[PDB]
């Protein structure tokens, strides 16, 4: 049916060290068993414009019917692209519990966004007690500003 | 119409040294001339626990209507995620003919799916004189159990 | 509706340095506000046989309707794969102008789609003053023929 999920925003919607200092723009586009996701994230207030650490974490947490909890992204903002509705009950665009259980250590890696300089980046599935959920780790640099290239991720879902 | 082929299986599934010493979790969504798959392999018996090889490699055979025929994976498994039927006559999940032409030397490269330790992914099209094939091969270390990264592919179908 | 806009050509369809001098392969397909791209490029006569310069660039322009302009693509080539007919009109294929605002600088990176010898690639959105666009970059081996692997890359639509 609906084949779109995504957190487009002009305005700030994420907070991550204070309310609203970050833009998230994640889509996620479902071909039956796959969604093809693309996630960028900018840093535009506060240490995300001179950052301290050298790592950053976003989470993003739904519960069993695959509606978003509260988190740092603003949930006024995830909504279906097709009808422009909030994206509630979207189980089928979860990640699958079987191919992705809940709280099982991921494969130790991670993928490279960018070289000279380096930025990596990572997703995690099902990190969470219940429910469904992504994590979403990037590289900073510090002293410089947060705006890591975009990555694409591909999963499994819910059926 | 029917969008996913799949292997999903909780019990082993694959033969690569003896009988069902694998899992083999491969997905393929087709979206138009494009599909996007994803291949998970999992040793789990015999050599694949402490390998002796530096490289493995799994070659899925088709016939020309786009049947898998008789190979390491159990056939059983490889079913349309939709309706949970054997993935028969698949030909537009079949690697293009025209675009991989049968015995066609591929592109002389592969893929880096995790490093520290490298691990490499190659896929094949077509090698194979009838019908068509995927031939996978992955990088091993030797006396480590053999579970490679996730891969990601795209290729171009048969119309 | 239509999936797939594809540059399939048996003989040469594109024109880098002379007429025709080139086959390019671009494969485009919608999944919602996704689309999924393949690019291969086969240079065929003159200097793409014996490379000069260590880069090459190509540019496809769209009209502010998603109609391609006159450009290196032998336009009667470019075809909705469904039906065959000339691929007019594909708004809802553009590189989405809020997301990809027309002459903003891409984020300062590139893809390696090769090593031994390396090989990188680079997509760049809407670098035009008026419609749409796609600026491909790929590095070149001088004293070579080009013939880059096969990239991928995936994009934000136009609603």
């Amino acid at each position: 049916s609906l084949t779109t999920i995504w957190s487009i925003s002009p305005t700030p919607n994420c907070s991550i060290y204070e309310t609203q200092d970050a833009n998230l723009f994640l889509c996620l586009t479902k071909n039956g068993a796959h969604v093809l996701g693309t996630i960028t994230i900018k840093g535009l207030k506060g240490a995300l414009r001179e950052m301290h650490d050298n790592a950053l974490s976003l989470k993003l947490p739904f519960d069993n019917q695959g509606n978003l909890l509260n988190c740092a992204l603003e949930s006024s903002t995830w909504r279906y692209q097709e009808t422009n509705a909030v994206a509630s009950n979207a189980l089928t665009f979860m990640p699958n519990s079987t191919v992705y259980p809940r709280n099982k250590t991921a494969h130790p890696g991670n993928m490279l966004i960018q070289i000279s300089p380096n930025i990596t980046f990572s997703v995690v599935y099902n990190e969470i007690n219940s429910g469904y959920a992504f994590t979403f780790k990037w590289s900073a640099e510090p002293g410089k500003p947060f705006h890591p290239p975009t990555a694409v991720f591909c999963y499994i879902t819910e059926q």
